[PDB]
């Protein structure tokens, strides 16, 4: 039943030091989220980079906390023209170029990704559309995929991609406690899972942890609030940090920070020796 992330690795497979490091997180609110101590956390963390999603919170009425943060200060926002969905991107280095959304003005509206440019690659942080409650959103969800891969793919074409955030997907069976009870639950149906799979292939990108970590039971990132589940460690693993290939040699670790509180999602973080 138990999962326990392994010690950080530091240092890419040829022998360099890890040189950059990115947290990716869902607050479930970003108010809700600093109250419950999340800031803290993300002090002692310490990354370069900081991915957020479900802020339900717009860059007119940000926590004046946020702003003081100290080693990540380049920050922006995008969420729906308050309460739900939008996502932040908070950077201890100024990045070349910020943009957003995927250029489908359908899929642009509820403030879901940022796309920011650095110079050996670029980052693209998302918080997925969820299938919904009786998967009334399942069919949005699939043309939402499709448009996102394809916009993915011709930034990949470009310079190496690395893709994180809340996907709303776990892959395979290895991914959630509950495989069989799932099928038809959003995040789990094999329209959700198919579609993940052909951004896999497409893009193409590599599923950073699973690269590292292919035969790791147990191991998620969120956990349902209801029903004492992250106390049973009954979770799915609906976070990713995707990678072009050609990163995977600066790949030094992808963790699962498990015990970090704050949300019903517990954070990623990435390291790359660039
Ligand atoms: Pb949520
Ligand atoms: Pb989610």
């Amino acid at each position: 039943a138990l999962y326990e992330d392994p010690p950080d690795q530091k240092t890419s497979p040829s022998g360099k030091p890890a040189t950059l490091k990115i947290c990716s997180w869902n607050v479930d609110g970003l108010r809700a989220w600093i109250k419950k101590k999340g800031l803290d956390w993300v002090k002692e963390e310490a990354p370069d980079i900081l991915c957020l999603q479900e802020t339900k919170c717009s860059e007119n009425k940000l926590p004046a906390e946020l702003q003081e943060l100290p080693g990540l200060s380049h920050q922006y926002w995008s969420a729906p023209s308050e309460g739900y969905s939008g996502v932040g991107l908070l950077s201890r280095q100024c990045p070349l170029k910020v943009s957003y959304g995927i250029g489908d003005e359908e899929h642009d509206q509820e403030g879901r990704v940022i796309v920011a440019e650095f110079d050996s690659f670029v980052l693209v942080t998302a918080y997925v559309p969820n299938a919904g409650r009786g998967l009334v959103r399942l069919e949005y969800r699939q043309r939402w995929d499709e448009a996102f891969r394809k916009f993915l793919k011709g930034l990949a074409s470009r310079k190496p991609l690395v893709l994180c955030g809340d996907l709303n997907v776990a892959h395979e069976e290895i991914d959630l406690r509950n495989p069989k009870g799932n099928k038809k639950n959003a995040g789990f149906t094999p329209q959700e899972r198919q579609g993940f799979g052909e951004l896999l292939q497409a893009v193409p990108l590599a599923d950073s942890f699973r690269h590292l970590y292919p035969n790791t039971p147990y191991a998620y990132t969120f956990w349902t609030y209801m029903m004492n589940a992250r106390s049973k460690n009954v979770g799915w693993r609906l976070d990713y940090f995707l990678l072009s290939h050609s990163l995977l040699p600066a790949l030094c670790d992808s963790k699962i920070r498990s015990k970090a509180l704050g949300s019903d999602h517990c954070p990623i973080t990435l390291y790359l020796a660039l």
